[PDB]
């Protein structure tokens, strides 16, 4: 069977970081969702792109189990998720049931503010780093891509792709995302 992603879209998202790794893993033919955290209307992101999400996060999270739970960033946007019960109970559930866990830049704080993957190494937007060591609960790496297990995280905007393409490459393996990878023009 297809594999399947659950993208959490909230208010003040950054709209690169959410829109470049649900292309991408539809490239790759992977089932996405585009859940809005507050309800199926349409999300202002951080850069005030409006993105309309395929359902609610309500509704989705009736629809697991995820191959892949996607937490883009985006500071308010991050704030969004790691103040969000519904967030909490499905990172636990991916966390419990040994499911992939991605978060790009702001991202990964949601997993601090959940207890997400304690012990992993982790990156994340160099401005982040600080909140996301808070207690020092995962070990920093200044790699473009981590992925410590089932823990995979990412750096900026610039680092989207690289990003989508570890997530291809964890649900779908190595020869998928280097084809969806050549028709990209990437660096």
């Amino acid at each position: 069977a297809s594999k399947r992603a659950l993208v959490i879209l909230a208010k003040g998202a950054e709209e690169m970081e959410t829109v470049i790794p649900v292309d991408v893993m539809r490239r790759a033919g992977i089932k996405v969702t585009v859940a809005g955290l507050a309800g199926k209307d349409p999300v202002q992101c951080s850069r005030d792109v409006v993105i309309c999400p395929d359902a609610s996060l309500e509704d989705a999270k009736k629809e697991g189990p995820y191959d892949v739970v996607v937490l883009p960033g985006g500071n308010l946007g991050a704030q969004n998720l790691s103040e969000s019960a519904a967030v909490k109970e499905i990172l636990k559930e991916q966390e419990n049931r040994k499911g992939l866990i991605a978060a790009i830049c702001a991202g990964p704080t949601a997993l601090l503010a959940h207890e997400i993957g304690f012990g992993s190494k982790v990156t994340t937007h160099p401005l982040a780093k600080d909140k996301m060591m808070n207690g020092g609960h995962y070990t920093y790496s200044e790699n473009r891509v981590e992925k410590d297990g089932l823990i995979l995280t990412s750096r900026g905007p610039g680092t989207s792709f690289e990003f989508a393409l570890a997530i291809v490459e964890a649900l779908n393996g190595k020869e998928v995302a280097a084809q969806v990878k050549a028709p990209l023009v990437l660096k």
